[PDB]
């Protein structure tokens, strides 16, 4: 019975990305080898099984720094972080393997499955 | 050139609402007369000109309690808060005026315009 606003969720996500771009209310830095990326824990939890499992635990919920596995490619992480905030996944031949492995680690199944589709289509 | 995930933003918003329902990483209580509502400031900012203007200001960004105008109907606020987190607006004959006035106060134009449409259609 409710009126549905079909662009609202996309508009929210765009505004959340705008807040990230201005470092407004970001509450964690994710450290990936020599690079650092600020984010909102709520968005990370919404998009990643790894981050969900980390921050749901009261033991870890208040952490302000998360150090990822040093084997994780920073570019691959950046691609996925941008995906979380945009719904747009930049997959190429040159990044597919890194992106797929990073998405497995972050526990992002739809991206992993899309990577499998990308592989099949080339 | 990016692959588009058409359900991702909706899925993010659903997960943010799930976090709200469990009081996970909520960072503000909004006080509306005798009622209180917990939320994520980032979502409020993403959906409301009033909350955007409040929390962007470094003077007010860290506030944990916001007291709304005592004239604001708590039910009307609740309807709009649920809209922010769901994209679904519960407009009825019995709540339209309160919802419209609350949306004006919260600076949520698309809802206000939809309220104007609802009035025109009855
Ligand atoms: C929106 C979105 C979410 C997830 C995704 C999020 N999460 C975390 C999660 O589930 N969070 C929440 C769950 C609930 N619940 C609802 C009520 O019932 C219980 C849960 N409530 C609030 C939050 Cl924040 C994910 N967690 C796991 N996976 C799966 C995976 C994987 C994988 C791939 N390879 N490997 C090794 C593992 C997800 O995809 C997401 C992945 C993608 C992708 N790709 C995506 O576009
Ligand atoms: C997604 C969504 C947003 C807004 C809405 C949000 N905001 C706050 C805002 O604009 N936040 C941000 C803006 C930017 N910028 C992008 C780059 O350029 C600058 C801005 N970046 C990040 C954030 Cl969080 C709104 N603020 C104002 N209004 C308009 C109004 C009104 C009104 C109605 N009656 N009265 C008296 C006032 C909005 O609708 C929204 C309203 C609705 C509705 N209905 C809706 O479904």
């Amino acid at each position: 019975s409710q009126i549905q606003f079909t662009r609202h969720a996309s508009d929210v996500l765009l505004n959340l990305n705008r807040l990230r771009s201005r470092d407004i209310l970001t509450d964690v830095v994710i450290v990936v080898s020599r690079e650092q990326f600020r984010a909102h824990k709520t968005v990370l939890m919404a998009c990643s099984g790894l981050f969900y499992s980390i921050f749901t635990d009261q033991l870890k919920r208040n952490l302000s720094v998360i150090n990822l596995d040093p084997e994780i490619n920073p570019e691959g992480f950046n691609i996925l972080l941008d995906f979380m905030y945009t719904s747009r996944l930049n997959l190429r031949e040159g990044n597919i393997m890194a992106v797929m492995a990073t998405a497995m680690y972050l526990q992002m199944e739809h991206v992993v499955d899309t990577c499998r589709k990308f592989i099949k289509a080339s």
